[PDB]
């Protein structure tokens, strides 16, 4: 197997099936890739980095910034409230949040390290109760104190599938989450969510085609 020969493939999938391939980015998955692995993915020209462990995201950018690196790392999964802090300074896209205290506190500590951190809202579209995500009457009820978090930006919105074979599944729950966007842009956000978290290996062919602006390509790239 090659790494490059499958970013490649993933990149042609892009350009096939997005309805704005300009706008689709690749973040690769690396929750369980080697360092070695990693910068293995770094020299086929993409440098999207996606982790959901803090301690593992922790120590993997401290290694590349000694190796001098350059990396887009962005946080995909539950991020606790005291977690935050270690992670405020180096990650580029935090894309799970789910609830407005999280929200509040990677507030507090972007303006006490004078950023403003993008972050996506994490809505549970499908309803599994092993819930995270944000339900849509939640996510309305929070918005105005989410948009004067002034160091935050929210620049879009995330979902997880469950996993299945049934591509009627699939769009729906994609197709959902594409409509809340375009609801929320209207409503509230003035059009300035511009971004789709969304699709894994098994299933990004059909999040492409339902709009994801961010794949989460893990098995596909490394394995």
């Amino acid at each position: 197997m090659s790494i490059k020969a499958n970013v490649e493939e993933i990149l042609e999938d892009i350009k096939k099936y997005s309805p704005y391939p300009e706008k689709v980015k690749l973040v690769a998955v690396t929750k369980y890739s080697s360092v070695e692995d990693i910068e293995k993915f770094l020299e086929t020209g993409q440098n999207i980095c996606g982790e959901n462990k803090v301690q593992v995201i922790k120590d993997k950018i401290e290694y590349f910034k000694e190796k001098n690196k350059k990396i887009k790392w962005h946080f995909i999964g539950n991020l606790q409230k005291n977690k935050v802090k270690y992670i405020i300074d180096d990650v580029d896209l935090i894309h799970s949040v789910n609830k407005l205290s999280l929200a509040q506190e990677i507030n507090k500590k972007a303006e006490q390290s004078s950023k403003i951190m993008d972050v996506l809202l994490e809505i549970n579209v499908y309803g599994e109760e092993s819930k995270q995500g944000y339900s849509l009457d939640e996510l309305k009820c929070d918005i105005i104190e989410l948009q004067n978090l002034k160091n935050l930006n929210i620049i879009g919105v995330m979902t997880m599938a469950p996993f299945t074979d049934d591509e009627k599944i699939l769009r729906m729950v994609f197709s959902e989450l594409r409509k809340i966007k375009d609801e929320l842009n209207k409503e509230y956000f003035n059009n300035n969510l511009t971004e789709l978290s969304m699709g894994m290996s098994s299933d990004y062919k059909i999040a492409l085609q339902e709009g994801s602006t961010f794949i989460r390509v893990g098995t596909k790239i490394f394995k």
